[PDB]
């Protein structure tokens, strides 16, 4: 019991008070060596082999960092030893309850496998905290270096997912600043962002633009509406719209890479097919399927990518055809990119239209000689919002700001005292058509479908649109 | 045969001994004493790079391209010839770079010789004419199967364009994208972007975003209008909208800092002064001053950093009022920065507005209790276009591509086509005001005459303008 | 054709589509499950990376050689073809490794499997053949003008050289530099350390400074010996031995790391109590054994660091003592470190009494009161043999270099002929010391018992030795 | 208060008022004008850098070391005081360098003045003395608490030692403060971190070393009735590779070739130039290159300039230093022959350097040589290459600690270490050029020298075989 050094590539010697030990050292935290940050996208990227074990000590030190940096820099705020050891957990422990390649489990594993319940990754890291917690005896560690339990435990889990009038309990609003540092609901600013942009990109082979360390030390605690928050530097808000613009950059690059995408939908049907099949043992010996592991925090603790190869290397025949999928996936066997497109207008689509879309696109009639017909079942239709972390709106409106000349004055900043050369949308949605036949034919014909049915719709002309289908687009005047 | 050099930025490059004997003459290695930054090295002291590594980067890149693209596509016919004068042409064009770069072809020279349109290109062409006569190069040229009467016209053709419908004679039609590589006058994309980026950032302490290995890996030359053109892949196009907005981001937190400006402005004056007074020796011992050195080109030579401490270390009093300046420089009393803003609507400043500005300021009525009263030679008003390096224009609108399909095959892909997240506008102006007079109560007053100017004039509210001019800015309903 | 790949440390590799059809197999996709470092990853978070994106920089790091030597030499006369099998050898002499890596051929074969030797380059071998014939590559080999029966004999003499004065059948002398790229026999100065270096530099958080771009731009073809073989540049043999001594200080910082190794055997441990348990189908349906896997190529293909999580995971209560150990290692309750030394003078510590050293080390008698005696069983001993890659040898007596005047002749540089500030000898052994009862009693007894064994056996004083134990350390009068 | 300053070295680093109106002066702001390396810079293109930054990230080194000791032990009672002091040393300890560093008081001064012992440290002190008088520093640190008498005095010893117990500036109970910024005992200090990290970033060669690990895990402990800087005891592999890295930079960049000979010919340029040239000091009063030195108003004005002043020139007076550096602008340089090394112990003393040229023009090579070379047209540069202890171990003058009782100090001896250690520390290293650059006197040049190695029973050179097979023969352990 002293502070143990480990080093990350990233963020160098990072120092861990031996509470923090005591969390990491559990099979509940441990597991996390076992979920790949990126999911599918490690089988694009080699480099991307990290894992969100290690991206959980950088959120956990970077949180420290910004709380002690406000500390010093403004000792009035009162941030006791008990505030920053607080802060640290909820950034060790915001990345628990991811499952199974990352965004594949939250993002389209459980929305098909279980619709009916409303699932997040936040809300199981809370539900794995408290396991880790109950399981592993860090109650007492925890008063035996002066935090109270029932009092810091609810600030750790307010941290992680919001609230469970001055909403929260854990703290009072005297420290409304502390809940901007680990998941920032105000405006999405937080360590968690910084962690992952420094990270992936060392990993992805791709540049990070954003200085973050910039950003602390240029931050400051100031009073806005009655609540002490933590503001930017009146000159550093250009930087903050970059900050959002590079996170837009990396998903168009890497986390929606069209064959990542194409992957983790693979896989998510290989674990479909094997959902049946596979079973997990969780308390009192009661068995779990990989759809209800999420529903016992022992069982889902056992619940990491080993079941890709648990799959893949099965030979019981009720496992053959989830094992096939995942056998298309190493001979690169991969259902085939048709297109990429967007809606026009006012268009918006909606989550209740997404299933139907598929039938569209097999409904579309081209004119042009086919050889095959393909039916609706063979068109995959991936729809993916891509926004600054606030739906249609601009998260910089929501940041409070300082001028030099009175440090102590929160101030707001608006797009056109910055730019005309920034967005003037803040939302969008591409959309993604693959085909699961692979043959020439079958390829042919599906981009007639797809690009006919782009025509159909008014959607945006794909970029090859002409290429691909040079007998489809000159039908759309709309295009010339 | 070849030399190897050792950079930081891009490993180890070789020479061909042709390039060795235009690098090691007085005319090229005058490129060491001038700063690519300027006044930039006032602000970010690692930016102490001068424009001699830069150019052999630019030679180095410019062969990397034109070599990847006949390995690629052997039927284009691209000889040792072609690759040789690309690089020549990449090495030679900072050539006419003068005393820190920027701020003598964009402050000085304007201010001293209104009357003469000069470019640090048209100042690149006479150095390279006067370095290859000065120092026997055309039989070398020769040695290594050039033929200097064609090859000396496509050097300079691609530093700054056609010397006047095919417009150049250097090469014909079937060679169009040779002229694409190291200076580009269709859209900008070249070779001398991408070695200030990665060098740029190296020095400064911000980090490059953008990638042009794999940039050259994508590029393929295909007919455009009977033409063969550089094209770049269709899925590239979100790489090269951020490539613009990288300039654009690098040109906000460096190049055009308010500081680094100033700086720059400071040294301006300090030349002016000095200008009758500073002599440089050219042909047959004929002498000449700051602002006729690029008359001669022996002159101009020896016109580099060096002049900044003639000046500083001086004793004659006739230089007083110069060195004065520079010394300010030196103790950091610096003209004082009061604010930025911009112009609303259709509203465009003009250069021949820039010498009614300061006056305009000084004309302002701001209505408060001032203690003293300013005039316009206490004013300085700096006017930066920021765009995408074609005025008004989407560059990328000029940008030709082709499709995984057909690879033969140009095609066309517009703003609509990528994003609806992607500038509305390509080109915007800031106005930056500096006082003169530094005391407690003149910078007040500054404040209220720049916060009353901008609101009488319709542009925007500064950032600070609530606290800088409390009084100033309730007078003004278009600010809320 | 040509597929193009972002790796972190090489940037934008472009792979012929041969090596595609390779690495698009069970077998090559099988060491994405491989951690490079094994247990490493457990002390350098970082150090995420699996053998796959390793091999994928060999194979391009041979194919820079191999291309830059046919550029500068044309009369050497190397074909594709010869570019394609050095590619491949690169691409494949990774695909024997097992279970994290050098825990699998170093620790748990040795013990499992005691009459048999085993190395990852026979393993690698075999499992290429299985590659070609599972899944149909010599057919696309004749397609790319490849000769099967001669070049598939020549990239496995590339892994594991000669098969069986010119040993060879794959190629003739006058291509023996080609055996020099991949697994270079003559000296170990080959692409695989280059890759390794740079790569696990990046993930692990420690940066080399061995330049190999600096190495392949000097690298020459001479003839030694009726033999053409790769010669470096007199000047460069500090670099080379400077590679030597950065390879060394990887082992002691890194690779050795003492708590790295000890995870490593209590890994190695836990696979042993599980070996007859769990169950590995191989061809035909026969079942092997963790250990027996080696013997079917089907079977070893599903042997991956997976088996670690199917321990783990297990219900069984014939693996209880197998997935206990894992357990210890997620609580970190590891086997404790007592201490290092090493042998003095002329003393080397033979392969046959490393079973005998637990048993020494508790037969010390420490004239101090201790509350608990320890057995044998209770004591881990370490025996690690550090060198320069040739046991005693110095592996620069066997690099011919050329000089700047003549080319085209080999010469020889002796330690002499470069520094003083050298090593005097290139082996030694480090002895480390651990102890399984980790209370505070039996470790205070372990550290007297392993200090007074040094004085016993005249080893060196261990580093805390008067910390550890200050009643012990006066006995010898050597240690003042 | 603190202005921030970013720097791509060290990040965006906080500096205190006092520190920004000891760097906003014509003292300090002069190092924006001296190279780091030199006339390494004519080699590797990237080194353009300057003294001025190396000086800010020494001056932010030392504040984090010093910070990090008082905040992991507040037993010592380290105060603002003495981090302002020891952040004011690690500023102002590259303030004495001239033109190009290491040529001006490595070989420039030494030639020229050679009656006198003048070090960058020395300078350092007096332009630092200078610094604070002209421009009323004295008040500002009273205003931040300092006590001028005690600090100036402190802040002097930490850059050129002290000038039983000997210095004034702090008592024995902060020892462990004198070895942060220049550290006499063993050469583990923050001006080499710095100038690693900053040197390789900028020569594209990449640093081995972790400085930020060292200072994580540095402690004070007592030691000999002194209170010292320990390193934990597992990192003393990781310190000889710290000087097993400067010896290899040295290697590489700091004394490559051509490096040192352009650095030799800038040196003859100034020589040259010596007579003619006028720097203004105080009074009025004109000084020379190699006497601004003696006034610190004229060496303030004492920078790489001197070059171009130089090379621009039209004065017939300058017209040989002139032409000198012309021949550096058009790559016709003094051309190097060959490497040797002493045997034995042959030490090679400063009082025998003047004689090498003359024993190398007396060799008497057994062949056919169609010129004949002289002492003129021979350069022999010496070069002593150390682990900055002469003859000894700079790793025996460190004190270590173990984790089982950290306020422990004790000692650890190569042997504890590793056997694949260099088993000596220091040696020479012989370069031998010629001034003559044609075919015939290339090739004279080399016979002699290989026969001059031969008769001194120094090392054979790497190429001997090549450049002289007629010479190498004779020899008996050569072959
Ligand atoms: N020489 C080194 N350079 C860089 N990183 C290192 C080096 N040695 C170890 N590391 C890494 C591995 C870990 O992530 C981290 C801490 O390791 P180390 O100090 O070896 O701790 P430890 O816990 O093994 O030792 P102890 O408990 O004896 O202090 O630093
Ligand atoms: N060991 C090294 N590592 C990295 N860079 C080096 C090293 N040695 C020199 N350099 C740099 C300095 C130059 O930019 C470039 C060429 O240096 P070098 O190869 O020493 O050429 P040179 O011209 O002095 O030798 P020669 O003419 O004998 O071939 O590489
Ligand atoms: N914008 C980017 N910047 C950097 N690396 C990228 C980017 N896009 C993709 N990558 C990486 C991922 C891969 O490792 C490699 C090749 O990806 P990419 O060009 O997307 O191939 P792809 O196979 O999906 O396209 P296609 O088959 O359509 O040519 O580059
Ligand atoms: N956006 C940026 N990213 C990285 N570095 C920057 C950026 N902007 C400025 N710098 C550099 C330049 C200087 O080294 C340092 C401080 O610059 P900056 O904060 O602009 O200071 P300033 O002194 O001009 O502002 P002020 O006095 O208004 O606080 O950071
Ligand atoms: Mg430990
Ligand atoms: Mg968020
Ligand atoms: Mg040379
Ligand atoms: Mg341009
Ligand atoms: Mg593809
Ligand atoms: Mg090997
Ligand atoms: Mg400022
Ligand atoms: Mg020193």
């Amino acid at each position: 019991d002293t502070m143990k050094v480990i080093n990350d590539p990233i963020h160098g010697h990072i120092e861990l008070h031996p509470l923090l030990v005591r969390i990491i050292d559990t099979p509940q935290f441990q597991r996390l060596r076992y979920i790949k940050q990126l999911g599918g996208g490690y089988y694009v990227f080699p480099g991307a082999s990290h894992n969100r074990f290690e991206h959980s000590l950088g959120v956990g030190y970077l949180a420290g960092c910004l709380v002690h940096a406000l500390g010093e820099k403004q000792p009035e705020l009162q941030i006791s030893e008990r505030d920053v050891l607080c802060v640290q957990i909820a950034g060790l422990c915001r990345n628990l309850g991811h499952g199974p390649f990352s965004h594949m489990f939250d993002g389209r594993f459980i929305p098909l496998a279980r619709p009916e319940v409303k699932w997040t990754h936040e809300q199981g890291s809370v539900m794995m905290f408290e396991h880790l917690i109950n399981s592993n005896g860090i109650k007492p560690v925890m008063e035996q270096y002066g935090l109270i339990p029932e009092e810091d435990i609810c600030f750790i889990k307010e941290q992680i997912v919001g609230p469970l009038l001055w909403p929260y309990k854990g703290r009072p609003e005297n420290k409304s600043f502390l809940y901007e540092i680990v998941s920032n609901k105000r405006n999405g600013i937080d360590v968690d962002k910084w962690d992952y942009f420094a990270r992936d990109c060392h990993h992805l082979g791709i540049q990070n633009n954003f200085d973050y360390k910039r950003f602390i030390k240029f931050a400051r605690v100031c009073e806005v509406d009655n609540e002490l928050r933590i503001c930017a530097r009146d000159k550093e808000v250009g930087n903050l719209y970059d900050m959002f613009h590079t996170r837009n950059s990396l998903h168009r690059r890497a986390y929606q890479h069209k064959v990542g995408n194409i992957i983790d939908t693979m896989i998510t049907d290989a674990f479909l097919k094997a959902d049946d099949y596979i079973e997990i043992t969780g308390a009192g010996g009661k068995k779990y399927r990989i759809s209800t592991a999420i529903d016992d925090m022992e069982a889902y603790t056992k619940l990491t990518d080993n079941i890709f190869l648990e799959i893949l290397y099965s030979t019981d025949p009720k496992l053959k055809d989830a094992r096939e999928i995942l056998k298309q996936i190493e001979y690169r066997n991969l259902f085939k990119y048709v297109g990429e497109t967007q809606p026009t207008g006012q268009i918006k689509i909606k989550r209740e239209d997404y299933e139907s879309l598929p039938k569209e696109v097999a409904s579309a009639k081209p004119k042009v000689l086919l050889d095959v017909k393909l039916k609706a079942e063979d068109f995959i239709v991936d729809v993916i919002n891509m926004d600054y972390g606030m739906q249609e709106k601009n998260p910089i409106d929501h940041v409070s700001f300082y001028c030099k000349t009175a440090p102590n004055r929160a101030i707001r900043i608006t797009k056109n005292q910055v730019s005309q050369l920034l967005p003037e949308k803040f939302a969008e949605q591409l959309i993604r058509v693959y085909c699961k036949k692979v043959d020439r034919k079958s390829l042919y014909a599906a981009r007639q479908y797809f690009v006919q049915w782009c025509a159909d719709r008014n959607f945006t002309k794909p970029q090859d649109g002409d290429v691909i289908a040079p007998l489809i687009t000159p039908q759309k005047k709309e295009w010339n």
